[PDB]
C-alpha cells in the first residue's frame, strides 16, 4: 500500500508528493527550458505498489534537450556575440575551430578540423577562449579525401564529420544543441536566405578572437564564390558578399544557422563553415541537409 518516495530522473524532477500510498498521484517535470519530456509525466500508486503511468507503466520519463532555441536572440566584419546567442557553439583548440552540438553526445564539425586529430579536445559554454568535453570517437564522412598533405588541399567536398562523446552534456543558458535540416525540400536554401555564423576565427583587426563573434549572411549562387584547382559541388553553399562579412581561418566547423522554415523561433544547421577563397568575400559551407541520412545512420549505429 506504499509505494515510497519516487525515484528521480536525470535532467527533469518530481514534484514533492502529496503522498506515496495507493491511489496519490505524482508527477514528474522535465528541467525547462532547456529539456522537454520524451506521458504527461503523470503516475499513479498502484495497488501491485508501482508508480505507474498510463505510456511508459514503471518505466521512469526521459527528459530530452530542447534543440535550436537560444536563450537569447542575437569572423570577418562580425560583432560580439555572448555563448548564450549560439549555445550550441562548440570550440576546438587543436586546430583552433569550431563545431555545433547536435544532442548530449554528439557534436557535428567540418572533417578538416578532425583529420589530423582524432582525440579532439572540446569545450563548451563560455563566450571567451580564455566545459571540457572527451571525445570517444571521430567519425569521418568517407567522401572525405584523406591527403599525405592536408595544407594546400584544393578539394573540400563532403567536409564533415561527427564527435561521439563520452558522456551526456549538460543542458543550459549557455549550452544547447541546435536542430538538424530535415530532409524535405522546404530545407533547400535559396539565394537570398539569411543565416548566422558564429566563432573565434579571424578578424578584421586580430588572428583570432578571444571572445566569439557573429555575423548574419545571405546564401548566394555558387558561380559567386567561383569568380572570386578549387573543388566546388552540389554539397557545398556559398554565402557571403556583404558588407565584408564572411567566416576566415579558425571559424571553421561551425553552424550556418538558419531559422527553421516550420517554426519560427528555432534554428537548425544548415551549413557548416567548410573554406573560401578569399577572406571577407563569399565562403563555402558544406551543406547539411546532403548529409542527414549518413548523420542519422552513423548516430543509431553507435548509440
Ligand atoms: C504493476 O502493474 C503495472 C501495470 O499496472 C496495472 O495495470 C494497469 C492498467 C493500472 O490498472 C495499474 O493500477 C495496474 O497496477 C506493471 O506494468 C507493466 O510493467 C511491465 C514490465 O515490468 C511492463 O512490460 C508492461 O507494459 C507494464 N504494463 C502496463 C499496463 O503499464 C507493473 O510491472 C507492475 N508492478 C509490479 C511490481 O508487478
Ligand atoms: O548518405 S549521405 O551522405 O547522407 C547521402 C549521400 N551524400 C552525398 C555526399 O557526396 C551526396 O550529397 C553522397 O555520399
Amino acid at each position: 500500500l506504499d509505494c515510497g518516495i519516487p525515484e528521480s530522473i536525470e535532467n527533469g524532477k518530481v514534484e514533492d508528493p502529496e503522498s506515496t500510498l495507493f491511489g496519490s498521484v505524482i508527477r514528474y517535470t522535465c528541467e525547462e527550458p532547456y529539456y522537454y519530456m520524451e506521458g504527461g509525466g503523470e503516475y499513479h500508486c498502484a495497488g501491485n505498489g508501482s508508480w505507474v503511468n498510463e505510456v511508459l507503466g514503471p518505466e521512469l520519463p526521459k527528459c530530452v534537450p530542447v534543440c535550436g532555441v537560444p536563450r537569447e536572440p542575437f569572423i570577418i566584419g562580425g560583432s560580439d556575440a555572448d555563448i548564450k546567442n549560439f549555445p550550441w557553439q562548440v570550440f576546438f583548440d587543436n586546430p583552433w575551430a569550431g563545431g555545433a552540438l547536435i544532442n548530449e553526445y554528439w557534436v557535428l564539425t567540418a572533417a578538416h578540423v578532425v583529420e589530423g586529430n582524432r582525440e579532439p579536445t572540446m569545450y563548451v559554454g563560455s563566450t571567451s577562449v580564455q566545459k571540457m568535453l572527451t571525445p570517444e570517437h571521430v567519425f569521418i564522412h568517407p567522401g572525405w579525401k584523406l591527403l599525405a598533405v592536408p595544407e594546400g588541399r584544393t578539394n573540400f567536398d563532403n567536409d564533415i564529420a561527427l564527435v561521439r562523446l563520452k558522456d551526456p552534456v549538460k543542458m543550459g543558458p549557455t549550452v544547447s544543441p541546435i536542430c538538424l535540416p530535415g530532409t524535405s525540400s522546404d530545407y533547400n536554401l535559396m539565394d537570398g536566405d539569411l543565416g548566422l555564423i558564429s566563432g573565434w576565427g579571424r578578424t578584421e583587426k586580430r588572428d583570432r578572437a578571444v571572445r566569439l563573434k557573429a555575423a548574419r549572411l545571405p546564401v548566394a549562387p555558387l558561380r559567386k564564390c567561383k569568380e572570386v584547382a578549387y573543388v566546388f559541388t552540389p554539397n557545398m553553399i556559398c554565402a557571403g558578399g556583404e558588407k565584408g562579412m564572411d567566416s576566415c581561418k579558425g571559424d571553421s566547423g561551425g553552424a550556418f544557422a538558419v531559422q527553421d522554415p516550420n517554426d519560427k523561433t528555432k534554428f537548425y544547421a544548415a551549413g557548416l563553415v567548410s573554406w573560401g577563397p578569399q577572406c571577407g568575400t563569399y565562403g563555402l559551407y558544406t551543406r547539411v541537409k546532403n548529409y542527414v541520412d549518413w548523420i542519422m545512420k552513423t548516430m543509431q549505429e553507435n548509440s
